[PDB]
């Protein structure tokens, strides 16, 4: 469970800034202290700095479930988020699709969200930019790539694809 490299925090910095831009900062310094990253596993660790102080008496596996998993490294170096990290960066991303009950059902089974589905995007999302994915009762579902923008998104066909999946809650919240 040890600090990232300066090329390993670059790299999951430009990741996550792919979706909450600027605002990783606030991630950081919270209300209650400072929050930092650590690596286990091939696995990236979100921990309050107070936590891992005591890393004397406390395993790595055990520190492990005491912080949350917002990705892991992959073997081409890049930074693959895992959708635990939603409840985390949803607060502060910027671009967001809200998904009508259709594309709702589909997303949560990894597909991507049709025009059909489309009820509310953000202003000004640009093509390809990282957004989180909504529910119509404003409930957090994934991660996605915007197919278009938000002006080209209102001139497409139903059947085109508007937000590609990157990431949903369906991989594991089954409630079991």
């Amino acid at each position: 469970m040890r600090p990232l490299t300066e090329e390993e925090t670059r790299v999951m910095f430009e990741k996550i800034a792919k979706y909450i831009g600027e605002n990783l900062q606030l991630l950081v310094d919270r209300p209650d202290g400072t929050y930092c990253f650590r690596l286990h596993n091939d696995r990236v660790y979100y921990v309050s700095e107070k936590i891992m102080k005591l890393a004397a008496n406390i395993s790595g596996d055990k520190l492990v479930s005491l912080g949350t998993c917002f990705g892991k490294f992959t073997k081409t170096h890049k930074f693959r988020l895992h959708v635990t990290a939603l409840d985390y960066l949803a607060p502060y991303a910027k671009y967001k699709v809200w998904i009508k009950p259709g594309a709702e059902q589909s997303f949560l089974y990894g597909n991507h969200v049709l025009k059909s589905g489309l009820g509310r995007i953000t202003e000004n999302t640009s093509q390809y930019q990282g957004v989180v994915v909504y529910s119509m009762a404003d409930i957090p579902l994934g991660f996605g790539v915007a197919a278009k923008s938000t002006q080209d998104c209102r001139k497409v066909d139903p059947m085109a694809i508007v937000v590609f999946h990157q990431a949903d809650i369906g991989e594991y919240v089954r409630h079991e």
